[PDB]
């Protein structure tokens, strides 16, 4: 799976390690392997949430087969919310999820595509 968290949040008020743990809470949720758990935090952007500007988030998570249901989107979500709300310190009207099936032919891997591995 590929998790893509911005925040408005500056990097030095952005817990250390949250890359890593949101590795291991990610393969607890969508039920993939923490070494197959991609992470990207991307702090100190300027954002406006509902047209506000106080602290936020926005995360992204795409993978294969997993994030393309209402029913299995609305428990990942409540989890996911779960863990930032606790990790940022956000309340849970200053986050947002996005999600996105991903198929194996879009997925480029040691220089091949994973359909073929």
């Amino acid at each position: 799976p590929f998790l893509e968290l911005d925040t408005n949040l500056p990097a030095n008020r952005v817990p250390a390690g949250l890359e890593k743990r949101l590795c291991a809470a990610a393969a607890s949720i969508l039920g993939k392997p923490a070494d197959r758990v991609n992470v990207t935090v991307r702090p100190g952007l300027a954002m406006a949430l509902s047209g506000s500007t106080e602290p936020c988030a926005q995360l992204s998570i795409s993978s294969i087969g997993v994030v393309g249901t209402a029913e299995d989107n609305r428990s990942h979500s409540a989890h996911f919310f779960e863990f930032l709300t606790k990790e940022l310190a956000l309340g849970q009207d200053r986050i947002l999820i996005r999600f996105f099936p991903l198929e194996s032919w879009q997925i480029g891997k040691i220089g091949t595509v994973m359909t073929f591995l």
